[PDB]
């Protein structure tokens, strides 16, 4: 019987989260930049959206704008690189401050695996869990502005939440794959697209951790619903080298072009990071295997016409 707020409701993760919340009977206030815009139009079509979903024109940098939407909510899902940092941090601060004033039960903040593992002391041989934090200096040294900014934002979230005695929990997803609802999506899917359209006949010597978007959504809800949820939550399935991704696509989609070799055959295959998803498993989350993530991604690229 609850009302919840979802910020940036039209994004990749957020849309699937909205979908999930509507299926579980939640009443949803999705905040967007412009409600009557086409790129948001897929939300209004979701099962239950007619009855229980409203979209709201909200500017997160305007405190009163988010405040009026947050009042009445039991929960807030805040789902939302050098130039974006300060405004993102300011918008998050406003969400947290507004949540304190509205007396919501809990705020769920979408972060990233990038705030977890980017520290020189963090090897690819240790099992990395939620106790690991990235190194701001090391991120800065290496122009890793993604990891720097995510790390700053998440530290800011904790501090602002702590100042206001707001119950905040955080999800840290790895690379997110799966079916699309809108028509865009990340650099990995773009690489996968470039495999399957023949633009890329080689693959790089790199690894990556993947997770199904539906799992990410489910992780968000689990950490909102579970009274005992606390802290950070790594959201990952398993990691694959690029060559392993190619071999999977080859078994499922043998008719399509794929790269024929690694662009680096002189060095040994890079080993992946070992991330623990035990915290979410303990709350009872069962992860969709990565093979199925890749499958659903490609089907969606087909259905949406990005793939000839």
């Amino acid at each position: 019987d609850q009302t919840v707020c979802v910020t940036g409701a039209g994004g990749f993760i957020a849309s699937w989260l909205v979908k999930l919340l509507l299926e579980r009977g939640y009443t949803v206030r999705g905040t967007v930049r412009n409600p009557e815009d086409p790129k948001n139009g897929h939300l209004k079509e979701l099962e239950g959206a007619r009855e229980r979903l409203t979209l709201h024109k909200v500017d997160l940098l305007d405190l009163q704008s988010i405040q009026s939407v947050v009042h009445g909510c039991h929960g807030v899902f805040h789902t939302a690189p050098d130039e974006m940092l300060e405004p993102a941090v300011n918008g998050t601060k406003n969400v947290i401050i507004a949540s304190a004033e509205a007396k919501v039960r809990r705020v769920v903040f979408t972060s990233s695996i990038g705030t977890v593992y980017m520290d020189p002391n963090t090897s690819r041989d240790v099992v990395v869990d939620e106790s690991y934090w990235s190194d701001l200096e090391h991120c800065k040294n290496t122009k890793n502005w993604y990891c720097y900014g995510k790390t700053v934002a998440e530290q800011s979230a904790w501090d602002i939440a702590k100042e206001n005695q707001v119950d905040l929990v955080v999800v840290n997803p790895v690379v997110v794959l799966g079916p699309l609802l809108q028509p865009t999506i990340n650099a990995s899917t773009i690489h996968i697209l470039k495999y399957l359209n023949g633009a890329a006949k080689t693959y790089v010597n790199a690894t990556q951790s993947y997770v199904h978007v539906k799992d990410v959504a489910l992780a968000h809800l689990l950490v909102y619903e579970t009274n005992s949820a606390s802290g950070r939550y790594i959201c990952c399935e398993t990691a694959l080298h690029r060559g392993e991704v190619v071999e999977i696509l080859a078994k499922y989609f043998p008719e399509y072009p794929l790269p024929t070799k690694c662009s680096d055959e002189k060095n040994p295959r890079v080993k992946p990071y070992k991330f623990s998803n035990q915290k979410l498993k303990d709350l009872g989350l069962e992860f969709t295997p990565v093979k199925q993530c890749l499958y659903d991604t490609v089907r969606s690229l087909q259905e949406k016409g990005h793939l000839p």
